[PDB]
C-alpha cells in the first residue's frame, strides 16, 4: 500500500537502466530489463572465474538516510543454485576528492523471490583498502553515502534478478 508504512523507493526499474557493468580474467556481465514484482524487473547474467573480477554498480539520488534502518530488495539466484555475495557501499570524502570510507556485507539469497530486509548493523569495513581523504568515525555514516557496488563471494557462470529496491524505517 502507498503512503501508509515506513518505506521509500531506491529503484524499481520503471525508467532507464543507470547501472554499471565491468569484468576481467575470463568473467563477463550482461544487465537487462525483464518482468518483476510490479511492472518490470532487472536480470543480470554472468560468466564467473576465481582469480578475476566481475561487477555491476549504482549511484544514488539520495545519500543522506540517517533516519532509516534497513535496505530491502526482492531478489533471487537464477544460476541453478543459491549463491552468496560480499557487496559494498562507499562513504563521501571529507576532503571533497574521491571517497571517504568503504563498508561491506556478507549475505546469501535463495533460488526464489524473497524480500531481504538488511539493517545498517550488518556491516564491516573493506579492510585491505581505504581512501586518502578519509573518515575515521569508527562506523558507517548513513548521513554520508556516495555509491553502491556488487562484489563476488562465489565463482559461478549463471544469473541473478530483482525488483523492489527500497529503504525501510524502524520496527517500533
Ligand atoms: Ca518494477
Ligand atoms: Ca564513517
Amino acid at each position: 500500500m502507498a503512503s501508509a508504512v515506513g518505506e521509500k523507493m531506491l529503484d524499481d526499474f520503471e525508467g532507464v537502466l543507470n547501472w554499471g557493468s565491468y569484468s576481467g580474467e575470463g568473467a563477463k556481465v550482461s544487465t537487462k530489463i525483464v518482468s518483476g514484482k510490479t511492472g518490470n524487473g532487472m536480470e543480470v547474467s554472468y560468466t564467473g572465474t576465481t582469480d578475476g573480477y566481475w561487477g555491476t554498480v549504482y549511484s544514488l539520488p539520495d545519500g543522506d538516510w540517517s533516519k532509516w534502518l534497513k535496505i530491502s530488495f526482492d531478489i533471487k539466484s537464477v544460476d541453478g543454485s543459491a549463491n552468496e555475495i560480499r557487496f559494498m557501499i562507499a562513504e563521501k570524502s571529507i576532503n571533497g576528492v574521491g571517497d571517504g570510507e568503504h563498508w561491506v556485507y556478507s549475505i546469501t539469497p535463495d533460488s526464489s523471490w524473497k524480500t531481504i530486509e538488511i539493517p545498517f548493523s550488518s556491516f564491516r569495513r573493506r579492510l585491505d583498502y581505504q581512501p586518502p581523504g578519509q573518515d575515521m568515525s569508527g562506523t558507517l555514516d548513513l548521513d554520508n553515502i556516495d555509491s553502491i557496488h556488487f562484489m563476488y563471494a562465489n565463482n559461478k557462470s549463471g544469473k541473478f534478478v530483482v525488483d523492489n529496491i527500497k529503504l525501510i524505517g524502524a520496527l517500533e
